[PDB]
């Protein structure tokens, strides 16, 4: 890695910062919902394995 890492940074800061910082902003959402379902379910899924 050497060009690919500004390339990079560039490629989605001014890009998915600058063309949609209203929309990326609510669309983030997404990840607490999903982090809350796997570490939320993650547990319930144990307790009918350790009992049937």
């Amino acid at each position: 890695m050497d060009k690919v890492q500004y390339l990079t940074r560039s490629a989605i800061r001014r890009a998915s910062t600058i063309e949609m910082p209203q929309q990326a902003r609510q669309n983030l959402q997404n990840l607490f919902i999903n982090f809350c379902l796997i570490l939320i379910f993650l547990l319930l899924i144990c307790i009918i394995v350790m009992l049937l």
